[PDB]
């Protein structure tokens, strides 16, 4: 992750497809957006020592004039709420949550050292509570609702430093993925992985499929071969390993696995149709042309259907005006802050995985499973009915609504990864510790970056949040709004009209997606990428149709899948939805 690496790469004078790593998207600066490089910083890093130590590291060292709040204390006092009072979102489906996670996994993955590598550096962060690099465990406050022993801790490994061993540079972190919206969560962001994901036994251009199991005759993802596979720890008698995909997190919840599996099937379906249309195309051509369509589908669903429902209309117009042209001066890298701000989606998570049968009725015997029993539970996809019941549950049940007194559920705040760790983790608290690990500036620095007022007093914060009660709780924890961690402040803001983030997150997220679009030479609407006939055909795609084409589901949401969420009111027969017409891909 040193910036000088690959500075001298020359891009081919002409090319036809994206590289796997993202290299050579920008011909003038070929490393922009390429994988395994440092995040860009939109603001200078803020560390306790100005260089690398995170705020909270050294006892007694203040931040901006006030003591650092324990991340777990903030979670306990601000985020915790009684699950029985959860508010369903009347205007978003659970698919709105799940697309956000899948999309995140096209954009950024921040590596950290493995427990396996603790041999190199003393402390195993998974089992020890000692604060020694690379560990930065979360301390336990007094009166914790779950962890009564204050000598315990929540495990935490610091993110890998970019360019370790440099003594002059402020610590930064690495994005292992291509920043572009290019379906790298399907295809991989590194060349060896990308080849291993492909079926190289024939000339059909397919992605490899599971060789042990099928889902009512349809493909599943291949199994991965991991050291310390967490999926094996969920159902220990079944011993079903994690799945292999373009991104390493595909097994983290079966709803996410289902989306990965859907896109795998869609690739193979497209490659099959393109072979029929163009019998002389070899496997490499079929793979690249199918991959190019899948990437465009991800871009279309994301920008046409998803982002307007995140940002709301006024923030769309401000941060994502109509596309005009590719500009090679636009920096398409993921910003460090985005890795934390886009975790707003944790506020959308429901405490169960839901499964519905082919009458859209709760699927017996167990129509809902607590989320803390589905993490890494790849066995549930293989042995409990495949992806159809999960996809129905995503379409037909609501997202959780973010409310200022109902921020995130205890299935992730108290029981994250409980089956596979020595202790349940607290995802909101991890988000806050991670922002400190990454040296991110606090709430007001980001407000300033976004051109928004910076409240200083409890009364000013109450005005910004339109909630004096919440402002008082934040001030009691943090002392000053300058110290509120970006995720916590971002998700505390009242939501934009017809959106699901407030002004600060709308700015950060909208800015990021504008750069990913305007700085992408392979953006699907850029002149020359597709023909005009192909662009017209692609405008007909939708996530409901992809579901129709690749599953046993024959009744699906009406368009906006992310808004539709109530059956049968919002549903139609697949027979009424035109399939993507590939006629304009025919080459004589
Ligand atoms: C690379 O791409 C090729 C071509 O697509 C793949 O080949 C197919 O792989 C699938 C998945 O394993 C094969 O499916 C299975 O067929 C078994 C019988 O095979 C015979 O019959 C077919 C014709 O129908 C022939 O093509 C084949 O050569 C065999 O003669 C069935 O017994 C299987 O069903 C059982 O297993 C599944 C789990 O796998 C259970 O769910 C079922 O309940 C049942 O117990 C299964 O249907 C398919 O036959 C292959 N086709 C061809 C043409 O080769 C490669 O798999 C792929 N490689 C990779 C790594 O992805
Ligand atoms: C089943 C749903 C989800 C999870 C399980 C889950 C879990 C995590 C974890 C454990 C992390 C890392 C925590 C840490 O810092 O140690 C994490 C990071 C990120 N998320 Fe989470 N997430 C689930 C769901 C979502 C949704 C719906 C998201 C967005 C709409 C979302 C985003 C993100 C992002 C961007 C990150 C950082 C990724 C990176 O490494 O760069 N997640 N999530
Ligand atoms: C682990 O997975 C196994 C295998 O699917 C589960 O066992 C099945 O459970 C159902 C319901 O009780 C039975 O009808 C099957 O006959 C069982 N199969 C086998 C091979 O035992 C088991 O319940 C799962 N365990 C946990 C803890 O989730
Ligand atoms: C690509 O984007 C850059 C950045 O906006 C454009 O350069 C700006 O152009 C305007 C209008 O001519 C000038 O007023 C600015 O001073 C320029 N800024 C910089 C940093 O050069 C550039 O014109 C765009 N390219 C195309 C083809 O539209
Ligand atoms: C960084 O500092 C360490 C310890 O002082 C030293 O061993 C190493 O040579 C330094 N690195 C560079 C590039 O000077
Ligand atoms: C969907 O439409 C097809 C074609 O008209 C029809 O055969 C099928 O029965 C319909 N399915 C449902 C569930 O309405
Ligand atoms: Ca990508
Ligand atoms: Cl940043
Ligand atoms: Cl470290
Ligand atoms: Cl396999
Ligand atoms: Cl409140
Ligand atoms: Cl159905």
């Amino acid at each position: 992750g040193c910036a000088y690496q690959d500075v001298g790469v020359t891009c081919p004078e002409q090319d036809k497809y994206r590289t796997i790593t993202g290299m050579c998207n920008n011909r003038r600066s070929p490393t922009l957006g390429a994988s395994n490089r440092a995040f860009v910083r939109w603001l200078p890093a803020e560390y306790e020592d100005g260089f690398s130590l995170p705020y909270g590291w050294t006892p007694g060292v203040k931040r901006n004039g006030f003591p650092v709040a324990l991340a777990r204390a903030v979670s306990n006092e601000i985020v915790r709420f009684p699950t029985d009072q959860l508010t369903p979102d009347q205007e978003r489906s659970l698919m709105f949550m799940q697309w956000g996670q899948l999309l995140d996994h096209d954009l950024d993955f921040t590596p950290e050292p493995a427990a396996r590598a603790s041999f190199v550096t003393g402390v195993n962060c998974e089992t020890s509570c000692v604060q020694q690099p690379p560990c930065f465990p979360l301390k336990i406050p007094p009166n914790d609702p779950r962890i009564k022993n204050q000598a315990d801790c929540i495990p935490f490994f610091r993110s890998c430093p970019a360019c370790p061993g440099s003594n002059i540079t402020i610590r930064n972190q690495i994005n292992a993925l291509t920043s572009f919206v290019d379906a790298s969560m399907v295809y991989g962001s590194e060349e060896p992985l990308a080849r291993n994901l492909r079926n190289m036994s024939n000339q059909l251009g397919l992605l490899a499929v599971n060789q042990r199991f099928q889902d009512n005759g349809r493909a599943l993802l291949p199994f991965d071969n991991l050291h310390d596979d967490p999926c094996l720890l969920t159902n220990r008698s079944a011993r079903i390993p994690c799945f292999l995909a373009g991104d390493t997190r595909s097994s983290e919840m079966p709803e996410l696995t289902s989306m990965h599996t859907l896109l795998l099937r869609e690739h193979n379906r497209l490659a099959t149709e393109l072979k029929s249309l163009n019998p002389r195309w070899d496997g490499e051509r079929l793979y690249q042309e199918a991959r190019k369509i899948v990437g465009a589908m991800v871009q279309i669903i994301t920008y046409r259907d998803y982002l307007p429902l995140v940002l709301g209309p006024t923030a769309m117009r401000k941060y994502l005006p109509t596309y005009r042209s590719y500009n090679d001066s636009v920096d398409p890298r993921i910003a460090n802050v985005f890795t934390n701000a886009f975790r707003y989606g944790h506020t959308l998570i429901q405490p169960f995985m839901f499964r519905l049968d082919n009458r859209y009725q709760p699927m017996e015997p167990n129509p809902r499973v607590p989320l803390s029993r589905v993490f890494f539970a790849s066995w549930r996809v293989v042995l409990e009915g495949g992806i159809d019941p999960i996809l129905r549950g995503l379409m037909a049940t609501p997202a959780k609504l973010n409310r200022q007194n109902q921020i995130a559920v205890d299935e992730i705040r108290e029981r994250l990864f409980e089956q596979v760790m020595r202790i349940g983790l607290d995802l909101p608290a991890l988000n806050m510790q991670r922002s400190r690990d990454h040296g991110l500036p606090g709430y007001n620095a980001w407000r300033r970056f976004c051109g928004l007022p910076q409240p200083e007093t409890v009364g000013q914060l109450g005005t910004v949040l339109r909630n004096l009660k919440l402002a008082r709780k934040l001030m009691e924890q943090y002392g000053t709004p300058n110290n509120i961690d970006i995720w916590m402040g971002g998700v505390s803001e009242p939501l934009k009209r017809k959106g699901r983030v407030g002004p600060l997150l709308a700015c950060i997220i909208g800015t990021q997606f504008r750069k990913l679009r305007d700085g992408d030479r392979f953006w699907w609407e850029n002149e020359g990428v597709f023909s005009m006939q192909q662009r017209q055909a692609l405008a007909q795609i939708s996530l409901p149709r992809i579901i129709c084409d690749n599953t046993g589901i024959t009744t699906v949401s009406k368009n906006n899948i992310f808004m539709s969420n109530s059956y049968p009111r919002d549903f139609v027969n697949c027979s009424t939805l035109p399939a993507l017409n590939l006629a304009s891909w025919r080459e004589a």
